[PDB]
C-alpha cells in the first residue's frame, strides 16, 4: 500500500507525480482491476469507503468494484504520490431519453492537479462500460482521443457532461459539478447504489474490463466485445460459463463471494 497496489496493476513504473505517470497509471488499473457488482448483487452493500477497506478489496483480495470503490481507491493513491485530489459527485445519463426522470447522484469522479501541471485533469477509473482509460484535460469543446474512444467535455449547468464517441454518434455518459463533495455524500450515495431494491447494481450482474485493445462488457449472460468499434457478442449458456468468465476473462476472485453454489443461484436468478 502503495507496492500492494502498484504490483496488483503491474505498474513498474516511475512514481512522480507527473502526466506521464497519471496516464501509465489509469492505464495499469484499468487494464487489471474490472469493473463489478458482486457484492450488492448478492445483498452485500458497499458501504466503507476508506483506503484501508478499498485496499483491501481491490488489491489483498483481488476483486473488481464499481466507481465508488474504483475512483476511492485509485483516488488514495494520486493523493499519495503528491496529485492533489477533489473528488466529485455526477449523475449518469448513459442511454438515458427524453421520457428521463432525473437520476440520481450515484457516480463519483476526481480532479486531479500536480505540480506544474497544464490545468486540471478529469480520472474516472470507474464509470464501466465506457470509462475513460486515459485522464483527460478539465477542459470543455476540446475532442480527446485515448487508447480507445474519443472524449468531449461540454457546459450543462452549472456543471459539465462527459461524452464519447461511440460508433458514429457522441454519446452523454454523466452530468457532473466541479465542486468538492465530502467523503460523507459519497457514502450516502454508494448506500443508495448497493442497497435500493431497485437499483440496478442490485437486481442485475454488470462488469466491464479492458484487455487488448479492446472494451469486454458483461450485462447478465451477454457478453459483448468492442474492438476498434466492431462489436463480437457471446451469450453465456449457464451460471457456471458466467461465473467462470467473470474468473477468467475479468480476472475477478470469485471465490471471495465465495461459495460458488450460492454465487451460481443468484445469477440464474438475476440472469437466466
Ligand atoms: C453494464 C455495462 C458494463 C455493459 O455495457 P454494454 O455491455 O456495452 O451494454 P450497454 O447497455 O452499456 O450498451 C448498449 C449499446 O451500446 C453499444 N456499445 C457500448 N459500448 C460500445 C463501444 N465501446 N463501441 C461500440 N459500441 C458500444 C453496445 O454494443 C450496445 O449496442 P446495441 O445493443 O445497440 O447492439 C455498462 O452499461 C455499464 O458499465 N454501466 C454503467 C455504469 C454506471 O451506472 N456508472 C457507474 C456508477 S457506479
Amino acid at each position: 500500500d502503495l507496492t500492494g497496489y502498484l504490483d496488483r496493476i503491474n505498474y513498474r513504473g516511475a512514481t512522480d507525480p507527473t502526466l506521464d505517470v497519471l496516464r501509465d497509471l489509469v492505464s495499469a488499473h484499468t487494464g487489471a482491476i474490472a469493473f463489478e457488482n458482486l457484492d450488492p448483487l448478492m445483498g452485500v452493500p458497499v458501504d466503507d469507503l476508506s483506503a484501508e477497506a478499498l485496499a483491501d478489496k481491490l488489491v489483498d483480495r483481488r476483486r473488481g468494484g464499481y466507481c465508488y470503490e474504483h475512483n476511492g481507491l485509485i483516488g488514495y493513491v494520486l493523493a499519495e504520490l503528491g496529485y492533489r485530489v477533489r473528488r466529485l459527485a455526477g449523475r449518469v445519463v448513459w442511454l438515458a431519453p427524453p421520457d428521463a426522470p432525473t437520476p440520481a447522484q450515484t457516480h463519483t469522479v476526481l480532479a486531479v492537479t500536480f505540480p506544474g501541471c497544464q490545468g486540471p485533469y478529469l480520472v474516472d477509473v470507474g464509470f464501466g462500460g465506457m470509462t475513460p482509460t486515459a485522464p483527460l484535460r478539465l477542459e470543455t469543446g476540446t475532442v480527446q482521443q485515448t487508447a480507445l474512444e474519443p472524449y468531449r467535455l461540454d457546459d450543462r449547468g452549472d456543471g459539465l457532461v462527459l461524452q464519447a464517441m461511440v460508433r458514429d454518434e457522441w454519446q452523454a455518459l454523466y452530468e457532473f459539478s466541479t465542486l468538492t463533495r465530502p467523503q460523507v455524500d459519497l457514502r450516502v450515495g454508494s448506500w443508495f447504489v448497493s442497497t435500493h431494491p431497485t437499483s440496478h447494481f442490485v437486481t442485475g450482474l454488470m462488469a466491464a474490463t479492458v484487455a487488448d485493445d479492446a472494451r469486454w462488457n458483461l450485462m447478465g449472460r451477454n457478453l459483448a466485445i468492442h474492438r476498434r468499434g466492431g462489436t463480437e457478442k457471446i451469450l453465456l449458456e449457464d451460471a457456471a460459463a458466467v461465473v467462470d468468465t467473470l474468473g477468467d476473462r475479468f480476472g475477478i476472485n470469485v471465490a471471495d463471494v465465495g461459495e460458488r453454489g450460492r454465487l451460481e443461484a443468484r445469477i440464474d436468478k438475476v440472469c437466466f
